[PDB]
């Protein structure tokens, strides 16, 4: 395809602004439609999620209008996906060759464990992802990914309005017909507020939670909850000074000690381009995708940005997720003027790896523009106690929230962005076809499980945070208890079965595994005993053999009765086949290498021989991937054949789960 420019000269030849030039792709037209089935409030990931789920679901059959205050994609926290949210792109028509041309490579979750008591010592836990013939995880940058599914959407029917924003004193919801009449104005000073009126609105605020906060008041769980203070740095090239042994860039990396946890995540910025060739090049991105372009001929991420003269560079995404119960000297004006910068550097300089790892980074000003050097947020996790009612639904944050590890916030939360976007053609067609009253009940009820699973879900999520935040106290109880049991429960088997019809059925049976029973089993006796601790001492080494040999008597019999069959011992750097852990063990599979020209994490395989990111060709046999234990030429041509394509919709086949497979 040869690149177009239409959205770079409409821009300029009309003297649009951001939002204008935006809103100019819709189907429908710039301006907002009269009435509409479904109105979104809020262009976050969830209610764009929702709106390409909903389409894609059952296309041409609901009319949805997707209301965002922003004048363009804005910033957001929150870069890390796993191999659901991928397979779930893929299903909508983009897979890994064009993802990385806008989001970095992730492969593994790795975890580092500072012993606080001991500075300098520490132990870890490093997993692996997958051949690139297999699928990808990805690094995303929030305002690049929502640019994405907002050009998808629009491509698919879905009108999406930047720059207007959800009037909530004014905006009227009920149970009826379309009973809704949706106030949406430019701002406060805006005396023109238009009204759409539509059957049933979304809301998709996120964590303002403005509509469903209407509803009740947001809910706090017991005992402590976290804070979080972040900024974004350079990403050397050469990772090879990092003081951790075996570290590698592409990974979600963890540092992980008593009070919390550090976030390291490698992934490139687009920011400085002007929105409207961005459009352009997301624009040919997706009509090359669209015609099957192979990876090998489609322009690198830096040639992209040549041709639609954009600004690339890559960036390190690196934040404390700390308990709020920590104490803080009172005066910390010697590590900097802001407390989002005065309590990063000083929790840095509380570890020795700490410091010398962040020593390997530079920090970078104001990469958001200006005042977002460095970020705050207290009080992390909540849940909203009713998340639907006559008229509406809420996706996404607005239902609830925890904390990023593990990234449950876009990889489990879609599983209610996309549930809802499958529930919300009956809920229409019920309101279109009975009197008011049964259609009203009628939706209720078919609502219930949605709520229900709302309501213990976050629940759930909140368990399994503090789970793993109790076992990072001790550098044996991070890695052999809590990822061991978040892995073994959490990993998604029977993925390659999802298609866009089963999506949402099989991701609300994930919940990365915390419904688990023996993993809530565990988690509750290590919770049980080391929040009896205070958080300044260190855990009595009696209580980790226990709860080691708690664990790991569990373990033997839960994974005794899974039928799954796995190389484990290919995936975790640091256990058998069995999911025993082995002391000193190091041998893995091999999925990635960096470019050596821009640093550029890759994907191993034959038919991708130059870098992605900068188009330098690697000499061929680097994309050999290494199998250890070794696959045979039948056995590696079987892998990469069950994740061609996804299954065909059989409306006879039963839903193959996620978790682990009962003891019966
Ligand atoms: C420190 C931290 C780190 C995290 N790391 C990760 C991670 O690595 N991986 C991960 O998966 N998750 C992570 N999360 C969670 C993740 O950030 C959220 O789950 C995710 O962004 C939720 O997106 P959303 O679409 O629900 O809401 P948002 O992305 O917050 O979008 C809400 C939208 O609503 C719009 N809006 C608000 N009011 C109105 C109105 N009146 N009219 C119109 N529009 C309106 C806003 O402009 C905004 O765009 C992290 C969270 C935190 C706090
Ligand atoms: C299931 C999968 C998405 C996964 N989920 C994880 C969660 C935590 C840590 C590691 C993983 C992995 C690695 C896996 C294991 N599978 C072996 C055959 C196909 C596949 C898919 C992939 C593979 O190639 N690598
Ligand atoms: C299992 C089932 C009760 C179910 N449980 C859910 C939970 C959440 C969201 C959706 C569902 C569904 C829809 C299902 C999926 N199954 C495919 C084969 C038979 C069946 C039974 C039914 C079917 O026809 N529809
Ligand atoms: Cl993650
Ligand atoms: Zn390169």
């Amino acid at each position: 395809p040869t690149p177009k420019y239409t959205f770079t000269e409409r821009a300029a030849a009309g003297n649009l602004s951001d939002a204008e030039i935006l809103n100019s792709n819709n189907p429908t037209g710039s301006e907002l439609p009269d009435e509409s089935d479904v109105v979104v409030g809020g262009a976050g990931i969830h209610g764009l999620i929702y709106a390409l789920h909903a389409s894609k679901y059952k296309p041409n059959n609901l009319k949805i209008s997707v209301i965002e205050k922003n004048t363009r994609p804005g910033y957001k926290i929150g870069e890390s996906t796993l191999p659901i949210f991928y397979t779930w792109c893929k299903l909508h028509g983009i897979s890994a060759a064009y993802l990385l041309r806008l989001f970095g490579l992730k492969d593994g979750l790795c975890f580092y464990f500072l012993d606080r008591e001991n500075q300098g010592q520490y132990t870890d836990f490093c997993s692996v992802g997958a051949p690139g013939l297999v699928l990808a995880s990805l690094q995303i940058e929030r305002p690049m990914s929502e640019l994405l599914f907002t050009i998808l959407a629009q491509r698919n029917g879905v009108n999406v309005y930047h720059g207007r924003e959800v009037d909530f004193k004014s905006t009227v919801v009920q149970g009826g017909g379309q009973g809704n009449k949706i106030a949406v104005s430019r701002g406060k000073y805006d005396s023109t507020p238009k009204t759409i009126d539509s059957a049933l609105f979304v809301d998709a605020t996120g964590r303002f939670r403005q509509f469903c906060s209407k509803k009740a008041p947001r809910h706090r769980f017991d005992g402590w909850n976290c804070n979080a203070f972040w900024g974004y740095f350079t990403a050397p090239k050469d990772e090879s000074k990092i003081p951790f042994d075996l570290y590698e860039g592409d990974a979600t990396n963890h540092l992980c000690f008593p009070e919390g946890w550090v976030w390291v995540i490698r992934l490139p910025s687009w920011e400085g381009s002007p929105i409207a060739n961005l459009m352009d090049m997301v624009t040919y991105i997706l009509e090359c995708a669209d015609a099957g372009v192979p990876g090998d001929e489609l322009p690198s991420s830096e040639e992209l940005a040549r041709m639609f003269g954009l600004k690339f560079q890559w960036v390190t995404s690196i934040g404390f997720a700390v308990r709020n119960d920590v104490k803080y000297p009172e005066d910390l004006s010697a590590y900097g003027t802001r407390e989002a910068e005065q309590k990063f550097n000083y929790f840095v300089q509380k570890y020795e790896l700490l410091q010398q790892f962040m020593s390997n980074f530079e920090l970078i000003e104001n990469l958001y523009g200006p005042g977002t050097t460095w970020f705050i947020r207290k009080t992390l996790a909540y849940q909203s106690p009713v998340v639907s009612g006559p008229g509406w639904l809420a996706i996404g944050d607005a239902c609830g929230f925890t904390n990023p590890l593990y990234s449950p916030g876009i990889n489990v939360g879609m599983s209610t962005s996309t549930w809802a976007a499958q529930l919300s053609h009956p809920i229409v067609e019920i309101g279109k076809s009975a009197p008011a009253d049964a259609a009203e009940s009628s939706i209720r009820k078919l609502l219930v499980p949605y709520d229900d699973y709302c309501k213990s879900l976050v629940p759930a999520l909140e368990q399994m945070n503090r789970f793993n935040y109790v076992c990072y106290r001790d550098t044996r109880l991070g890695p052999q208890v809590a990822c061991l049991w978040q892995f073994f429960a959490g990993i998604e088997r029977y993925l390659s079965d999802v298609n866009i019809e089963t999506f949402a059925h099989y991701a609300i049976k994930w919940v990365w595994g915390a419904m688990v029973p023996e993993y809530q089993q565990v988690a509750q006796k290590c919770i049980e005993h080391i929040e009896t601790v205070p958080l300044d001492e260190r855990l009595p080494d009696a209580m980790v053999d226990e709860l080691l040999a708690f664990s790991n008597r569990i373990k033997s019999a839960a994974v005794a009765a899974d039928d799954f069959s796995l190389r484990w011992d290919a995936i975790l750097r640091s256990f058998d086949r069995s999911l025993n852990f082995v002391e000193g063990k190091t041998s893995r599979d091999i999925y990635t290498r960096q470019c050596s020209g821009c640093g550029a994490w890759l994907q191993l395989r034959p038919d991708w021989k130059k870098c992605h990111s900068c188009g330098l060709l690697g000499t061929e046999p680097q994309t050999a991937v290494t199998f250890d234990p070794p696959l045979t030429a039948e056995e590696e041509a079987l892998l990469y054949a069950a994740w061609n394509t996804a299954p065909k919709y059989d409306p006879s086949k039963e839903l193959k789960l996620p978790t682990p497979t009962r003891p019966a």
